[PDB]
DNA sequence: CTTG
DNA sequence: GAAG
DNA sequence: CTTG
DNA sequence: GAAG
C-alpha cells in the first residue's frame, strides 16, 4: 500500500519532519530595529490548560526551547496557542513575495497531464530550522503556576504568524525539489507553500512519479498527510479548485 | 445731488420697478411634467403675523394676485416668507447657465479703468413680468384665520427661489443695456445678475457715465439702492472683492 | 488580547 | 463616532 | 417644514 | 446609522 511502502514520507509514520539539507535560517532585521518586549496578557486557567499539552509536545520535540530574550510577544488562546507576531513582523526586513497566486500557478497545468496526485505537507514551517542568532526574535512567556515555571520559550524552527514564513518555506522546498524536476521532465509539479500537485499523462506515470516524489520528500525530511493525500486520480481538489477534465 | 438728480433710478424715490421693454416671461416645462400640489404645513400665529405685512404689500403692488392653480408649493417662515419651489424647479425645463462666475467676470476689468461706480438693483427679479400662462406654476396657499380668507396666491413677476431667475434676469438686463454699451464704448460695465460695476478712466468720465447709466436704468424700469451705491470711487467693494489699485 |  |  |  |  501507499502507507507501508513509504513510511518515512508520511507524517503518520515518519515522525516530525526536519529539512536536513536546508541551512538554519537567519532573519535580517530592518536597519533601525531594536527589540520589543510586549507583556503577556494574563491567561485564564481554562486557556492555559488547553494550550499546555501543545507546549509540552513542542518542548519534547525540541521545536520550543527555554530562553532569555529582549524580545517578547504575547500568546493568545484561540484551544491552540497563537502568537501575535505583528510587532516582530514590523521590525523584520521585507523580502520579495515569490509565492505565485493560485490562479497563475494553475495556468501551468497543461491538458495533456490529467492524472493527479495532491499532497499536503504537515507542519511544513516546523521542518525549517532557525539559526540560533534569530531564535530570540520569536520569544514568548510561558508560566505554569502550579509548576513554578515562569520564563520565556522560543522557536527553533520557522514559526507560524511570521510574515516571511510562507515565502521562505516555498523557496526552500523549491531548492530541495529542483533535482526531482530535472530527473522527471515529463511530470508537472505545482508548489504552493505546503500544497503540492503532481500531474502526469497516464495513471502508470502518475504512480511512478508519486512513488519517486514520496521517496524524495521523506528523504529530504518533509512529511505529507496520508489522511489527506489524493493519489493518482483524474479528479482532485487543489487550492480550492476542483480539477476535472482539465477544467478549473 | 445724486439722489435728487435721478429720482426715477433710485428705489428710495422711484417706486417699485417694472422692466417695461421686456416681454412677460413664459416658463417652459419639461416634456413629462404635470402639476404638483404640496399641502401647506400649518403655520404658527407668530410666523403668520410676521409674514402678513409682506404679503399685503406685495398684493398692494400687484406682485401677488389671487388664483386657483393645480400647482401649490409651501411657504415657510424664516420673519419673511420663503417659498420652497424645489418641486416646481424639478419640473421646469433646464436652461444653459449664462451668468459668468465672479472670477471670470472680473478678468474683464483693465488697469486703465480705475474709477468705479457700483450699483445694486433692488427687487431685481420682481421687475420682470411673468406671462399669465406661467403664473399658476408658482402658487402657494395664504390663509388669514381671523379674516376668513383661505385660498391661493401667485406671483406676477419672476419669483425668488426659482432655479432660472438669476439667469433670466441677467439675460434680460443684458438685452436692456446693450444700447448703453454701444453709446459708451469707453466704459467698462460688468453685470452679475443685480450687481453692476461701471469702470472709467477718469473721475469725470465716471461721473458722466454714472449719470447716463442711472438715467437709462430708471427709464427702463430698474431701480438701484441709493443706500448701497458706491459712486465714482477709486476703491469699491464688488462681489466680495475689494477693488483697489487694479488689484483683486 | 490588540490592531461599514 | 478579521487576523496575529 | 422637507430634502461627517 | 445648508438651502428652498
Amino acid at each position: 500500500t501507499w502507507l507501508s511502502d513509504f513510511p518515512q514520507a508520511w507524517a503518520e509514520t515518519g515522525g516530525m519532519g526536519l529539512a536536513v539539507r536546508q541551512a538554519p535560517l537567519i532573519i535580517p532585521l530592518k536597519a533601525t530595529s531594536t527589540p520589543v518586549s510586549i507583556k503577556q496578557y494574563p491567561m485564564s486557567q481554562e486557556a492555559r490548560l488547553g494550550i499546555k499539552p501543545h507546549i509540552q509536545r513542542l518542548l519534547d520535540q525540541g521545536i520550543l526551547v527555554p530562553c532569555q530574550s529582549p524580545w517578547n510577544t504575547p500568546l493568545l488562546p484561540v484551544y491552540r496557542p497563537v502568537q501575535d507576531l505583528r510587532e516582530v513582523n514590523k521590525r523584520v526586513e521585507d523580502i520579495h513575495p515569490t509565492v505565485p497566486n493560485p490562479y497563475n500557478l494553475l495556468s501551468g497545468l497543461p491538458p495533456s497531464h490529467q492524472w493527479y496526485t495532491v499532497l499536503d505537507l504537515k507542519d511544513a514551517f516546523f521542518c525549517l530550522r532557525l539559526h540560533p542568532t534569530s531564535q530570540p526574535l520569536f520569544a514568548f512567556e510561558w508560566r505554569d503556576p502550579e509548576m513554578g515555571i515562569s520564563g520565556q520559550l522560543t522557536w527553533t524552527r520557522l514559526p507560524q504568524g511570521f510574515k516571511n514564513s510562507p515565502t521562505l518555506f516555498d523557496e526552500a522546498l523549491h531548492r530541495d525539489l529542483a533535482d526531482f524536476r530535472i530527473q522527471h521532465p515529463d511530470l508537472i509539479l505545482l508548489q504552493y507553500v505546503d500544497d503540492l500537485l503532481l500531474a502526469a499523462t497516464s495513471e502508470l506515470d502518475c504512480q511512478q512519479g508519486t512513488r519517486a516524489l514520496l521517496q524524495t520528500l521523506g528523504n529530504l525530511g518533509y512529511r505529507a498527510s496520508a489522511k489527506k493525500a489524493q493519489i493518482c486520480q483524474k479528479q482532485v481538489k487543489y487550492l480550492g479548485y476542483l480539477l476535472k477534465e482539465g477544467q478549473r
